[PDB]
């Protein structure tokens, strides 16, 4: 398992215009495409995105490709970001995807803000940091996909997805 692969499973794959949980207009595999409500302006941010007039609609290979941007944007947004860079840096190769996962889904200011369970991660505390994370919105609105990436951080290991 890796960082593709968990991210795959957790946004799942649309060709067609959707809208998120939130009820944001997407694509492909959880790319966020515009906040604002309407349909002309997603429209309008697709084809910008790729490169042509796709009238709503991409093939698998653009979403991959959109999907290849979006993980490298996130692990880049990682390392420049002064709280995130030093979370980062002390963690293991399995406990790494999982922040990389939260950074893809809320952002790097987002994240960054969860300045408690950062520093019990930064000193392997993984039960309390557990607890601390799913003290928040973003367990309460997807619990399902919360517990998974929290499990990842307690364990250490993919289980929660396989
Ligand atoms: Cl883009
Ligand atoms: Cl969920």
């Amino acid at each position: 398992m890796n960082i593709f692969e968990m991210l795959r499973i957790d946004e799942g794959l649309r060709l067609k215009i959707y809208k998120d949980t939130e009820g944001y207009y997407t694509i492909g595999i959880g790319h966020l495409l515009t906040k604002s409500p309407s349909l002309n302006a997603a429209k309008s941010e697709l084809d910008k995105a790729i490169g042509r007039n796709t009238n709503g609609v991409i093939t698998k290979d653009e979403a991959e490709k959109l999907f290849n941007q979006d993980v490298d944007a996130a692990v880049r947004g990682i390392l420049r970001n002064a709280k995130l860079k030093p979370v980062y840096d002390s963690l293991d190769a399995v406990r790494r995807a999982a922040l990389i996962n939260m950074v893809f889904q809320m952002g790097e200011t987002g994240v960054a803000g969860f300045t408690n369970s950062l520093r019990m991660l930064q000193q392997k505390r993984w039960d309390e940091a557990a607890v601390n994370l799913s003290k928040s919105r973003w367990y309460n609105q997807t619990p399902n996909r919360a517990k998974r990436v929290i499990t990842t951080f307690r364990t250490g290991t993919w289980d929660a997805y396989k």
